């Protein structure tokens, strides 16, 4: 499809976009959680500006309604993020990460001014839902396999291959994929072009995103 052909076009950023959200390792004996805390600051971070943007979305579904269906699609994505969150805080506790002192570094601002970008009524419906589609399969591609993965690793952190490793997830991904590919299969050659420059913009942001964490 549409999309599909957008990905095998763009291979080489889509696959250093989809890299592992942090590496757990052994470091002079012991486990190594640098990557994992700085991830788990700044994901939350980051998730709690994609809520309005989701909020956004959910509102344009509503609206521009070539499908009725679209919106219950968004509302189960933005009832995910609340348990999400919830999630978030229970791991903030746990591995003693004080969100509140979180300082948001540079990529996880430039990301968060895109998704301010994305939030106005003058932005087509296709290239929203071709937005909102990426930001999600990135994760769902970053975490596919984590668990037979982490099994072939000597330490393992299990919990946020949970959230986004799960076929619960991957369907969901599916799911909205299907609604931004039926949108771009009825766009204009304008509209596709500003969808694919979007899709180029979301891998770009989640490549800097992910340096901040590297191993
Ligand atoms: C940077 C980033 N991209 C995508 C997602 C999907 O939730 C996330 N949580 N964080």
């Amino acid at each position: 499809g549409v999309i599909d052909t957008w990905i095998d076009k763009h291979r080489s950023i889509y696959t250093a976009a989809t890299r592992h959200a942090f590496v757990v390792s052994i470091r002079d004996g012991s486990v190594d959680l640098s990557s994992f805390r700085t991830w788990l600051g700044q994901d939350y971070l980051f998730v709690r500006r994609f809520v309005p943007f989701v909020a956004s979305v959910l509102i344009r579904a509503c609206k521009d309604s070539g499908e009725s269906s679209d919106m219950e699609v968004v509302l189960g994505g933005i009832a995910s993020l609340n348990d999400e969150i919830e999630w978030f805080k229970r791991e903030g506790s746990k591995w003693d990460v004080d969100f509140s002192t979180v300082v948001p570094q540079r990529a996880n601002q430039e990301y968060g001014r895109f998704l301010e970008d994305l939030m106005s009524s003058e932005v087509k419906y296709p290239v929203i839902m071709t937005a909102f589609w990426a930001i999600e399969a990135v994760y769902q591609e970053s975490f596919a396999h984590c668990l037979e993965d982490g099994n072939k690793t000597p330490v393992e952190l299990t919990g946020a291959c949970h959230r986004w490793g799960n076929d619960g997830f991957k369907q969901y991904c599916s799911s909205v994929k299907n609604i931004a590919e039926r949108c771009l299969e009825n766009a204009s050659g304008e509209v596709l072009g500003e969808a694919e420059d979007v899709l180029v913009r979301v891998l770009e942001l989640e490549v800097a995103f992910w340096e901040m964490s590297r191993g």
